[PDB]
């Protein structure tokens, strides 16, 4: 039992940046500062924005503030802590059967407001600050307007789909295609969020 390893944290290593009038994604940390926070769970840089690209050893994908909540799917994060300036921050929120985990959000980030709009008109953040716009086609789905090849969409789970105010209505979770191409989208809704907490 001596040998027996931990698995690493997630670490923060850049964010989406909605700031302005264009979307972008900005990096903040590279793969050698990723990897030793990983293995010791301090992170003491500086977070801001409501969408952090996150990262483990093995995969990157994107987390998303809402309600005072880092948000993030299980398929990425499994049951891992996130990287704080104290230390290994266990989830407060873990359901497998949602696909979703959570933890307290960063100190500084922004969250976003849940939406009670009723829209179906969404839009999707993606890991490469992509705003793709999104039909609302169900409670968990929604239809690209422009399909495109799953590659683009890939290391995006995690990221909010928005509103026309810029509401969270969820956190994408897995993409529908046929023969590699993106037609749908499957999401957490923010209510079912909601209810969790
Ligand atoms: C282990 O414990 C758990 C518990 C609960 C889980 N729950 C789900 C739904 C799940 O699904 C996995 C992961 C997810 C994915 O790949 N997510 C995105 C992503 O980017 N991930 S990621 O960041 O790269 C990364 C892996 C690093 C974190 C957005 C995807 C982008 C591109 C798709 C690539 C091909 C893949 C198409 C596939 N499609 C699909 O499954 O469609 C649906 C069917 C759904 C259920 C079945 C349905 F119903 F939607 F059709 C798909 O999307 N995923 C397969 N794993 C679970 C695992
Ligand atoms: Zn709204």
């Amino acid at each position: 039992m001596a040998s027996m390893k931990k698995k690493g944290s997630v670490v923060i290593v850049g964010r989406i940046n909605l700031s302005g009038d264009t979307a972008y994604a900005q990096q903040t940390r590279g793969e050698e500062g990723c990897q030793e926070t990983s293995q010791t769970g301090r992170d003491k840089n500086q977070v801001e924005g409501e969408v952090q690209i996150v990262s483990t050893a093995t995969q990157t994908f994107l987390a998303t503030s809402i309600n005072g909540v880092l948000w993030t799917v299980y398929h990425g994060a499994g049951t891992r802590t996130i990287a704080s300036p104290k230390g290994p921050v266990t989830q407060m929120y873990t359901n497998v059967d949602k696909d979703l985990v959570g933890w307290q959000a960063p100190q500084g980030s922004r969250s976003l407001t849940p939406c009670t709009c009723g829209s179906s008109d969404l839009y999707l953040v993606t890991r490469h600050a992509d705003v793709i716009p999104v039909r609302r086609r169900g409670d968990s789905r929604g239809s690209l307007l422009s399909p495109r090849p799953i590659s683009y969409l890939k290391g995006s789970s995690g990221g909010p789909l928005l509103c026309p105010a810029g509401h969270a209505v969820g956190i994408f979770r897995a993409a529908v295609s046929t023969r590699g191409v993106a037609k749908a989208v499957a999401f957490i809704p923010v209510e079912s969020l909601e209810t969790t907490m």
